[PDB]
Formats: structure tokens, sequence, C-alpha cells
């Protein structure tokens, strides 16, 4: 019931399209791709996955100008150019750009441009840019929003639970590390990168570098302005990633009552969003989980009644992806 | 000039052999090494290493009884039980305990009825067993003591530098987390361990895990106990690993006044034991490194003025040999 | 029907369970696991599996002395010696013996003074026990074996393939080698190992080891005692491996007639056994695939007219599980004791 | 002596510059690098190496035009067009083209045009480019070719002992496959290229692909012509590969007979370019070898006396570097212009 325009197939793109496929009585209506691979590449690429496996579901080429999945076909054009594509003469409604290229709003309007209603950014809005996580803030999204941003993957398993914090027992200030899975912006190895620690073997090393996820932090939650801080480290796994959050909160707490609260949120206004696990498990055991952030409530430290130590996992691909799937279904529903 | 005997010729029994050969004028003379497996396969692990690189160095068998090392000749037995080893025949003054079985006063004891003089555990000794982390409390060391441990891995990264913190700004209480690199201890493929997470393909996850690294601190930093907690995170590098120390401090202070005060140090008292690093590095750059512990200078944060995070590398196999030696060196240096 | 207990809960043991698991109208019953681990071990490692992913069905403890799968309880023991296991009390047909360590007659032979009925081991057997391999000689399989062997997972396929090249081209010679993912018997970093190459990290390396796939493939095949051998090169993959086979066919050929005899197979002879992909694919494409080999067509290769190479990929892990299910399924149809 | 320019400092233009430095009284001169990522970036990424570990020499920049290497001073530019590049004002001699973008004779000729006279290709060259493999053929180049090809690693590494084979065994027809480490044309996760099976995820999986290294062998070889062909297959490790070879030898021979050959020539004929190991080894023993091509002995098998499989290992890396750097002082000795 709604067009909607898939810019850039990719990690984010393909795992978008296999998250909606999944979905029952979806308000949105993949028709287009567009791609810098060919036709043949997106069918194949789509079906065939070295993280989520083969795609349940007949997938094939529907000529040089679509592909088909189950039967149901989707448009696939290719243009490095977002200006000169048919997002007019198709009626695109909402175009989601995970692209990585096109995030601020000059470059993210060109799809206005070309005829399209509204574009989703599959990453944090550089520039002035509405960032919605769900969960968090997506009551503050409204159709007179144009262009908007799903922030990071990062940024969507933090948020959830620093709101759950932050509510029942007041963050003070805090600092945060994120053992992140490797993703398509480092090397295979050693090579030219802006970010010299990026440019090393990424299947080789624990590479340090910067995050905005503490600071967009802010952005969904005001009350956290200024007070949190962090950094990421990219080691060998190719999904699924962990954020280590440390802050001091104004009430004392213990363990036991942090997660509870944890659970409290999970079970209701969170629910979907964030998650409680108490099985001591690895970081394979959370692929292909819905839900944006997963509190391995074993690990939970307090010291000296006020330092809280939390440690939650996220599939950075998927549970993404799914969150792109439910802001996109916002859009549809507060449409017009 | 002191007889040395390896006992287990694993990771750390190799590397602090080839720690040794390269020290100069070494107080300390390896003369015998135990290990289950034979004699052909010493030579070959020792002069062939996935880590190390070949050593550079004539290394081969000597008959059935002993292997050479340029030149110069070293006895080779097998006993998985040590009270019946040659320690006595032999007059060993101490063995190196680095099976990782022999951890407590009863186990490592055995050397001592075999004949030998002292002990000294490369890792955690469990009960009531002196433990001294080079740059931090070795001072304390006597030759009454018969059984001597030189702490874990994690425990020397992380000494150097908490001494240093509390000294000029006062811990007042802070948590942990190493991203370490897996181990022997670790399973190649999901498979029986009394650790559930220990126990899962560690080339293919993070694998949270415990860390006695905290409180152990305590024990060569009186001042600190019960102040650290902490937890480690295993994942798919095969060595190297890297210390995430978030405190709260009694007096206020700022990254670059944190870092000025780890190289006031490096440059004097923690000499050769702790080091500052300006350039954008990665782990794999630090194999190899001679100290315990190097900061990474443009990591470190200071969050609301008092809570410091810190990262730290170290060459958890290399670096840590590097210390045993050192030790050892110490017990040499104050005997009888 | 055939009462079954699983003697060593290892990879082959858990991707064994839910194999059978997956079967329908299964004739086989698992009553009994001997994990040396513990109850809640078996159970944590049946649920999760980094390979596999999570298993599909409520997996629990039960009790002290049992896991339950889906509401199924099964007894679980933990005994190193075989000999001292209640197999006779249980009643126990058939044990699984997935342990590695019991692989010749002395060592499987134990189950049966502890009073199993008969052995079946996941590996190739040490000295004169009879070896099988579903889709190439199965038949030959009777009720009086009291012990029997499933070959090994490179065996298992190779032999399907090379049964359809000798029997349609004529293998005069041939050599393979197999880029098979690591395993267990590897050593994580650098250690003590019989064989000097294994000692070496693993996921670090390329490690060339010796193989007796080869030679094995005879023992089922016999129309090719002494014309194959070769090695394997264990890579830095955690499942699904692939074999690289150079055969002198008798019978002058092509690529393209090469695979047409696959494919004539795969669709009659060995459907379900032997299968022939025509999608350029890699390794992670074909985890959990039930069939022992799948030929990688475009990859099919003659040179001069009669030296043939071929590539075949398997889930040694899975692939040779399903096959493990295959031959206890036809202990269970060709029992009547 | 010779002005060399290198463009494209990528894994082989770094492994060479190092390899160069190694090397004593060297007839060449590294004045220039093409870097398109700056000068911070090309010193930085000299300096530390993921696989060659820390480059042990001073490396630093020097002002924000060039970079110095114990006390050294290279040139830095960065034109990703070699037309525009200052080749002819500096007086550039040679062009040692590592981008792996210019491959054909229209590509590097653009280097001549800017005023570079000779250009020195990385890899195969597309086209009509004469390609030499040091050991094998580098007699046949001569100062007029003004552009070269140095073959790819595997050539490098199967030319040199298919010729002992072919002049000692004469080689009917044969195939080989190479299981190689992973190089930056794969993808680090599954994402859009030419050849659908390198667009997935290097690290995670076995990867077939074509390979022109047993043709190109011809060029070097012309005795073998259409005698050779096979396939590679991209592993999860991050340098070094090994070469499987399977050749019909017309001479009926032995294991210890062949790789006795390979000694004779390692020890005389091809000292420096292949070495024959008898030490059970693995990948990472072989790094940094100089050789571009090591045998492995205990490896060497023969089947019905006329068919041979080598296995050779090669640091696809700084083993062929070593044969740009020796190509290039070819280059050099040759010269006289
Ligand atoms: N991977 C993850 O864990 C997450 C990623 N993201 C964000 O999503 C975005 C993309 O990331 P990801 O999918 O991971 O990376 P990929 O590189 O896998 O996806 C980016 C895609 O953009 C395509 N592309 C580039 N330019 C164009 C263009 N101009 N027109 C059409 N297609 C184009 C690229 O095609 P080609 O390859 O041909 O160059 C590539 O397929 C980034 O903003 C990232 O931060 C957000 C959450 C999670
Ligand atoms: N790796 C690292 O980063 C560090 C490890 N350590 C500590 O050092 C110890 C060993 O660790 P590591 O070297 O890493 O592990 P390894 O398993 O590589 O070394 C342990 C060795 O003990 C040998 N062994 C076991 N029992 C005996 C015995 N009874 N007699 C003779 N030899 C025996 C084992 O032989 P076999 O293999 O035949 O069973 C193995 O070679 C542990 O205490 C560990 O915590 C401390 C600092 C760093
Ligand atoms: N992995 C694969 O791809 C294939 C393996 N195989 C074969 O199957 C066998 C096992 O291999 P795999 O599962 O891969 O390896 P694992 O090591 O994962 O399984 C072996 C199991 O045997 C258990 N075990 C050892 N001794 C006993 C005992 N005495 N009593 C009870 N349990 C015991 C071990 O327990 P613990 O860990 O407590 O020591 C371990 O769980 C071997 O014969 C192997 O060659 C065949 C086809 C495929
Ligand atoms: N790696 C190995 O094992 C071997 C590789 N080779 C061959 O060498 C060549 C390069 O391979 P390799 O070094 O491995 O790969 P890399 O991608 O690491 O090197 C290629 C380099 O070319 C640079 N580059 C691209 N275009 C230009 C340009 N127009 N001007 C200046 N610099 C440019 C790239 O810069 P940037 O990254 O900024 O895009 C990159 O640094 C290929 O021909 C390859 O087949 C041969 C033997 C061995």
């Amino acid at each position: 019931k709604l067009k909607v325009a898939i810019n850039g197939f990719g990690r984010i793109g393909r795992n978008f399209l296999r998250c909606w496929h999944g979905r029952k009585d979806s308000p949105l209506d993949v028709v287009v791709i567009n791609d810098a691979g060919g036709v043949k590449q997106a069918s194949h690429l789509l079906k065939y996955d070295s993280i989520l496996g083969t795609f349940d579901a007949d997938v094939k080429t529907a000529g040089d100008s679509a592909i088909s999945v189950d039967g149901k076909v989707i448009k696939v054009v290719s243009d490095r150019n977002p200006v000169n594509l048919p997002w007019g003469d198709m009626g695109i409604d909402l175009v989601i750009e995970g692209t990585g290229v096109f995030v601020d709003r000059d470059g993210a309007g060109k799809h206005l441009q070309a005829g399209a209603k509204k574009v989703l950014i599959t990453a944090p809005g550089k520039g002035d840019i509405p960032t919605y996580v769900v969960g968090v803030n997506e009551e503050g999204y409204t159709h007179a929003d144009t262009i908007i941003s799903n922030a990071s993957c990062t940024t969507n398993c933090l948020a959830p639970f620093v709101k759950v914090l932050d509510q029942k027992f007041g963050i003070i200030k805090g600092t945060m590390t994120t053992t992140h899975s490797y993703t398509g912006d480092q090397r295979l190895l050693d090579a030219s990168h802006r970010d010299l620690r990026r440019a090393r073997a990424a299947c080789l090393n624990i590479v340090p570098t910067s995050t905005g996820a503490a600071k967009a932090v802010a952005l969904v939650l005001p009350n956290l302005k200024g007070k949190l801080n962090g950094i990421a480290l990219r080691v060998p796994t190719p999904n699924v990633s962990v954020v280590d959050l440390v802050v001091q909160v104004s009430k004392k707490t213990f363990a036991e009552e942090v997660n509870a609260a944890f659970r409290e949120s999970a079970d209701n206004e969170l629910k979907g969003i964030l998650s409680v696990c108490d099985e001591p498990l690895v970081s394979i055991d959370f692929r292909c989980t819905d839900v944006s952030s997963t509190i391995d409530s074993s690990l939970t430290m307090v010291m000296g009644d006020d330092m809280v130590k939390v440690i939650a996992w996220y599939d950075n691909e998927w549970g993404y992806s799914q969150r792109v799937v439910d802001l996109a279904d916002i859009v549809a529903n507060k449409w017009q």
C-alpha cells in the first residue's frame, strides 16, 4: 500500500528486503531496487548470503530490468546519481537510502528531486536531519518530515536500555565501548583509508575506531546531552556486536535490580525492542534476533552502588534492518 | 648461574625459552624441560611458531633425552606427575610452572618434593601464594618464598597503570573489560567445557568470560581491595589483547593530563613495563612488544571530570613471558 | 523401534541427534546418551550450535539424569569406560560410536561386553571392520556384523561419484585432494599433537595432512583397489569441505558428458546421495545439505580427453550425519534377530 | 642507477619497496611513488604491516610531498590518471605498475605518454604484452620491450618446477589447483563483484575462482602449450598459497626420483628460485621466503608410475615481489639505451 524504493542493495538493503518479506500483512510494497551491480547480481546475492544463509524463496532473474521473489516482480535500475532516477515516474513514496553515501540533506534530497515523496536514511544523517529510534522517540515523527534517519546500529542498541537506566536511576555521566563485527567500510588487507586504523586487515585485528552513537543518543534522548562518550573496537567476526556501557547513576542500586528494571520494560513499553537473556550465550547465538538490544543479565555489575556496567548484544545487520522496516511502517501509518 | 626447569612446554613455556634466549648476560640457565609431548615435538614446535614465526637459531634433536639450541643442549623429560621428576638429581633451583594445572600449593609443591628448590607459577596462584607483578610490587619478594605467582597476563597489563592512576588521582571505584585473544583453554569447535561460553567455537565468536584480574590487582596493590571488578570478551585473534578500564577518581582531571601522568612513569619507575603510544595502531602492531602494557593515548577519555577511561594493549604471550624472565631474574639476584 | 544409544555427544553425535529429529517415521529410538560433560552441558550444546544455529525445538534438562527434546526424554550417563555402560540393562540394540577413540574391534567391542547388541562407528574402522557407504555398498551389510563402520566424511563424498565415473568411463588411475574445514582433532593454537602439522594453529594455517579416503574407496568399490591416492589440506573454515579429484579414464570424454553422467545418477541411482550444482556458489552455500556429495558442474574439466578433474562439495558434519542415520536405518530394517 | 617510479602503493607496491630496501648494491633507485591515498598514508602503511610486521627502518613523512626511509627521501604524488604523471619531468626510466588497473597496452602505455621510458606490470599483461618469469625465460627480454609483464604469483610458483618436470620426465598433459590466500580483489562481506564467487565473504568461505596460471605457463615454457589447465580455491588465510599439480609424464618414475630432480635444480639452475622442503610445515612457516616456489617433498606422490602429483608453497606477496625486483634488475643490467 506504499511504493518503496531500495537505493543501495548492500548488506542493509538486502537484509531489509528479506526482513520485509517475512512480515505479515506489510503496509509496505517494495517495487524497485537500485544498485551499482547488475540484475543477475542482485538476484544471486539476495538468494545466497554468507551470513543469513540461502533465502527460502524462489529468487530468479526477470530479464534485464527486474528480478522475481516468490513470483512477485521487482524492477531493478542502476544509476550512481539519484537525480536521474524514475522515482517520480513510478510515484515512489519512500526511498530506503542505504548506499552510505547520501547521508546529508543535499545528497539525500536528490531522491526528492527525482520525484520521490520521502526518504529514510539507514544510517545517522549528517546535518539537520530528524533521527528516530523505534521504542525511544518514534512518536515524534510526522509525515511533514521528508528526510529522516534511523540512526546507527549501535545507537539502536544503546538508546533502548539507556532510556530505562535514565528514567529509573538517572544517568549522571558514562562511557561506552562497542566490540563490533567488521563491516564493509573496513579493508580485507592493509589498504588506503582515511581512518588509518580501519585501513588494516579486518579479519586479523582488533581495530579501535571512533563512534558517534554515544553523542547520537542525545538526539533521541535529550536528557543525555553531553553525558556520554565512547569508542568502538572492530573485531574479526562478520556480524553481531556487543555494547559495554558504564554509567554513574544518581540512585544507588544493585545488579539484579537493574536487570529487573530491564525486564519490566522488555515486557511492556520495549517489547520487541529490548530483551533480557539469562543464558550463558556467545555472539553467534544472537544472529537473526529481531530485537534491537539484548541484555546479558549475568554480566550486569554494579560497583560502589552507583557505577553500573551493562552488556547488551545486537545483530547489527538483521536487528537494525527490522528497525528500518518498523520506521518505514510508521511512515506508512502516519501518511498524508 | 641458576638451574631453571621448564615444566610445561606450551605457549608460555616456549615463549619463555625464546625470551630468555634473547636476553644478554642472563643470570638464568635453562637446563631441562618437561612436556607431555616428545623430543622431536619440542624441537619442532620451538623452531616453528604460528605467532612468533620461525625461531632464528639452530634447533635440532639431541637424541631421545634432549634438544639443541644454537649448540647448547637442554635435557627433555616427560612425566605428568611432578613428584617423579629428577629435579633434586639435577639440583634445580627454580621451576617455571607453566602447565596450567599445578597452580595451588599442593600441586606446585610437588616440584619441591621432587627436589626442586623453588617454583614460579606462570599464572595466578590459588590459595595462599605470594604473587608479584614486576614494576608494581616485586620489591616485596624474598628468597624465603618457595612458591610464587607472576599473576595473569591481564593483571600484568592492568596493575602497572592502575598504580599510576591511584597514586596520581586516587581511584574510588572502577570496572574493566578485556577484549582478549583466544587461548588454548577455549575450544576450536563447540565442545564440552565447564565454562559453557568458553565451550563455543573460539574463532567464530565474541566469548564473554569471567576474569580474576580485577580482584587480583588488590593483591599487588592493597589500596585497590574491593574497588574493581570486570569481565573478559574473548575474540577471534590468536594473540595480543586490550584492556578497557573505567574508574572514578577523587581528583578532577582531563585526558591529556592522565596521558602525561602515564608518560612520566613510562620514562621513569615503569620504563620497560609501561609505555604510551600516540600512533593510530591496531592489535597486530603490538606483537612482540616487551612492555607489559601500552596505553593508546588517543583513546583516553574523561567524562564529567572524574570518570577516566583508559585503553591499554598487551601481548598476552610474549609480553607476559618477558615478565616471567624478569621475575626469575629477580629470584636469581636475591638468592641465598 | 531400534533402541539406540549415542556414545560421544560431540559434533557428529549432536548433528546425528538433530538429523534423526528431522526424520519422519524413524525406525530408530534414541533412548540414552553417554556424555562425559554432563546433563546441563549436553542440553546446552544441543540447543546452541555455532555452526547449525539454535535448535528449533524445546530442549531442557530433565532432573539430573536426562534431557528432553520436544517432550521426548533421553537418558544421559557419563562413563568414559564403555564396559561399565548400562547397555545390557537398558536393552540397547545399536550404539552409535562417535567418540573417535573406540574405532577398532577391541575398543568398540567394549560396548558389546556392556550388553549392546551392535556397534556402528561414525568413522573408518581400524582393522578387520566392515565399512559401508550408503549409495555404494550398503547392500553388503548383514545382521551378522556386530561392529560396522560408516567410513569418513571424505570417503562418503568421493565414493559416490567415483562410482559413476568408473562404471561410465573406467578409471585407470587417479589422485585427489580435499580442501577440508578444520575439526576438533586440530589445535586452536600451536600445541602437542602426534601429527606435527595438525599441531599448528588451525584458524591461521593451510594444514596438509594425510588421508585414507582414497584407499578407503576401494573398500566400497573393489574395482578401484590400488588405483587412487591423495592428501588433505585443512583450511580456516569451520564446516563444509570440497574434494578435488583427478583421474585418468579408459574412455575418452569431455566435461559436458562427465557432468551429464553425474546428473543421470543424481536423478536416479544416487538420488539423495549425489547432487549436481550449476550455480557459482561458495562453501557456506552448502551448509546443511542432506546429500553426501555435490558436484560443482562448471568446474568440471577434461585435459587431453582422458584426464578428468572433478570438484565436489560436502557438509562434512551434517551430510555425513544424515548418512549415519541412513546406515542405522538399514541396521533396523535388516534386523530381524 | 635506474630511476624507478612505483605506481600503486598497494600490497605488492609496498612489498616491492621493502624487498628493494633489503637488497644490497641495488641497480635500482626508487625516487617517486604515486599513492592515491596521500603522504601520511603511504608512510603509515609502509611502516605498519599486518602481514610483514613493523618495518625495521626509520619511516616518516617529509614535508607534505614526500616520505623518507632511513634518510632516503622518496617523492610522493597522487594522480589516478597516469597521463598526468611527472614521469618525463623527473626522467623516470622504469615504472613499476602495481595498481592492477593498467594491465594492457593502452593502460600501461599512458605511463609512456607521461614520459616514462619503460613500464613493468606486476601482473599478467592483457593482450600482446611480453611476460617473463625469472628462472624460466628472462633471457628472452630485450631492451626493446617498452611494456613487460612479470606474470602472476601462481605462474611464478608453477613454471619453475614445471620446467624441471618437463625436461626431466616430459609432461604429456596436466591440471592444477591452487589453494590461494584471499587478496584485495575479494569482498570482506558479501558484495557486488563481476565474479559472483569473489563477491562472497572472503574470511568465511572456500571460494573457487578461475585462473590463467596454467595457460600462462605456456608463455614462458612454449613446450607446454595447451597441455595444462586448472582453477583456484581462495581460502581464509591472509598470505601464502600452495599449488597442487597433477601431470602425466612420458617417463615412468617414482616420488623419490621426482624430488631428487627438484633438489638438483634447486641447488644449481634454479637456486634462489626453487626450493625443496623436507620439513612437515604449514602455510605460515613460508612467510617471507625469497624463492618463488618451495616443493613440499613428503607430499610428492606418483600413481601408476606416470601420474605425478606435486605440492609447492609460495608467499604470493613477498616471493613474487622479490621476483619483481629481479626482473627490474634485469631491465637495469640489460639497459644501455
Ligand atoms: N552493516 C551493518 O551492520 C549496518 C550498516 N548501516 C548503514 O547502512 C549503510 C550501508 O551499509 P552496508 O549495507 O552495511 O554496506 P554495503 O557497502 O554493503 O552497502 C552499501 C551499498 O551502496 C551501494 N551503492 C553505493 N553507491 C550507490 C549508488 N550511488 N547507487 C546505487 N547503489 C550504490 C553499494 O554498491 P557497490 O557495492 O556496487 O559499491 C553497496 O552495495 C551505511 O550508511 C551504514 O553505516 C546501518 C546499520 C547496520
Ligand atoms: N597464553 C597466554 O597468553 C598466557 C597464559 N598464561 C598461563 O600459563 C599457563 C599455561 O598456559 P598456555 O601456555 O597459554 O597453555 P598451553 O596449553 O599452550 O600450555 C600448557 C602446557 O602444559 C602442558 N602440560 C600439561 N600437563 C603437563 C604435565 N603434567 N607435565 C608436563 N607438561 C604438561 C601441556 O602439554 P599438552 O599440550 O601435552 O597437554 C601444555 O603444553 C596457564 O596457567 C595460563 O593461564 C599466563 C600468561 C599468558
Ligand atoms: N566433524 C566431522 O566433520 C566428522 C567427524 N567424524 C568422526 O566422528 C568421530 C568424532 O568426531 P567429532 O564429533 O568430529 O569430534 P568431537 O571431539 O567433537 O567428538 C568426540 C567426542 O567423544 C567424546 N568422548 C571421548 N571419549 C569419550 C568416552 N570415552 N566416553 C564418552 N564420550 C567420549 C568427547 O567428549 P569430550 O569432548 O568430553 O572429550 C567428544 O565429545 C571421529 O571418529 C571423527 O573422525 C566423521 C565424520 C565427520
Ligand atoms: N597480492 C598478491 O599476492 C599479488 C598481487 N599481484 C598483482 O598486483 C596488482 C595489485 O595487486 P595488490 O597489490 O595485491 O592489490 P591492492 O589493491 O592492494 O593494490 C592496488 C593498488 O592500486 C592503487 N591504485 C589504483 N588505481 C590507482 C591509480 N589509478 N593511481 C594510483 N594508484 C592506484 C590502489 O589504491 P587504492 O587502494 O587507493 O584504490 C591500490 O593501492 C594486481 O595486478 C595483482 O594481480 C601480483 C602478485 C601478487
